[PDB]
């Protein structure tokens, strides 16, 4: 009858809901996607023994050229369950999956789940100040994008946070790290020129977050860029003027240099 | 003392991760606070019966002014669980309480939870357009904040959408409506003439989410500012040009009226 969106979590299996569990376990068919982010901390065993299921995981192409062939011949008979990592709706196009559903006649409950989104809190950073967020692409070709970068620069000048969400090639197990993510965006700078990300830039980086364990750091682009902030997933953050106490955060817990402090300067 | 902080969702006693649940059972001693925000859908004897250990509930003066006396000495050579609404550490209150902690060579670590930053995206409008977030307080004595509507107006300016917290009173449990927002709203507008919120501004109202069956209603403000949303607390969004795709999931699932097709996209 019905479809469930049931989010996973950041890191690993423990990270659903309970009450995202206790649908799971009790639907007839269970589907899942693992393109649209990477939990780090487990695998599809892990998850399957949890739920005491069978999973069967989708390809992008699956999802968004065949997802009501491959449910409705489902969801009109018995309840189905579609797992994502993180939350659902998040930083993904699974939104309009709901419409599809709903216009062939199933209705969809959603069941979320921690988001990178909203995890960036662990940063010390207000999460009121950010703005507008972004994802910096890996290039393809000739193809270049840059977006990103005047995503930045719009929050910036608004005294804004911008968080930036990066890219990821599941199907090539490519999750493009946060030095990656600098080295591109030195590399608009250097063509636009806008002064809106060089080596004195200040940035905030946020690695497997759910983990007991993530790593938080945050400095100026030309001491970070070559860091080793441990496996993906990650985040880049390029912070706005800062408050005090999100200064005193940094430098206490993301091991700042403590001259952020003066948010005067 | 290490502590673990360890959020417990959006709506329900079942909200909280499997990690954080299984956590908060080892630990020695589990307290909690409902002053940032309230869990709507459940009780803390519910909660309690849940975690299967005593809460100490603790208010708003005994964590920002005596945690460090009633939590430590307390739990000497344990482990702490301090449970909170939602994701912990996206209050303001939550990090300024750990880098405290860390001063006192107290380690902490989070347990993530869904939080209404990342749930809103269950109104389709797409993560990365929200741009600054703001909360709508009540006018008081001789004091009329309305920073708010600057912040609406900035984002809305930039076709970002806003996200709006509404007042909350949460010793004495009593919320700010959507519909009361909507009023302060237009009231502010009527001094400010800033054509940024009147009678013809779209707007999208969120109510219960963590709920399976959560109030999801798009509209223009004429029509929805005396319109029964359900019991508190209500989210209030003013969303900026929306998406095709946002639109039609707005249409479809919020039931917004066929107009915005054409007038808001
Ligand atoms: N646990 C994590 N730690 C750090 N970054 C993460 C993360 N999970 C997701 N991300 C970031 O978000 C990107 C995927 S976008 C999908 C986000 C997911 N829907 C959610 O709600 O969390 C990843 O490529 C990475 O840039
Ligand atoms: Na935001
Ligand atoms: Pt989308
Ligand atoms: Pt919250």
């Amino acid at each position: 009858m019905v479809l469930y969106f049931i989010g996973l979590g950041l890191y690993d299996e423990r990270d659903i809901t309970v009450k995202g569990l206790e649908i799971a376990k009790k639907c007839d068919y269970v589907f899942a996607e693992f393109y649209t982010s990477l939990m780090a901390g487990t695998t599809l065993g892990r998850i399957q023994k949890l739920i005491g299921k069978e999973i069967r995981v989708l390809s992008r192409e699956d999802v968004e050229l065949n997802f009501e062939n491959i449910v409705l011949p489902l969801a009109k008979e018995n309840d189905v369950a579609f797992l994502t990592p993180g939350d659902p709706l998040v930083a993904t196009t699974h939104a309009e999956l709901r419409i599809r559903m709903k216009r062939a006649g199933v209705e969809s409950y959603v069941i979320h789940a921690p988001s990178i989104y909203s995890a960036v809190g662990i940063t010390g950073l207000h999460i009121y100040k950010f703005g507008k967020s972004a994802t910096v692409a890996y290039p393809e070709g000739n193809w270049f994008p840059t977006s990103y970068y005047d995503v930045i620069k719009e929050n910036a000048e608004r005294g804004l946070h911008t968080l930036l969400f990066l890219d990821i090639k599941a199907e090539k197990r490519m999750y493009m790290t946060a030095n990656e993510a600098m080295e591109l965006l030195l590399k608009v700078e250097d063509m636009k020129k806008g002064g809106v990300f060089t080596d004195d830039t200040l940035v905030v980086v946020l690695a497997r977050a759910g983990s007991l364990n993530p790593t938080i750091r945050a400095g100026y682009v030309k001491d970070l860029i070559r860091e080793d902030f441990g496996d993906p997933p990650h985040i880049l953050i390029v912070p706005g003027k800062l408050h005090i106490v999100e200064a005193e955060y940094l430098v206490e817990i993301a091991g700042a240099p403590r001259e952020i402090l003066r948010v005067n300067v």
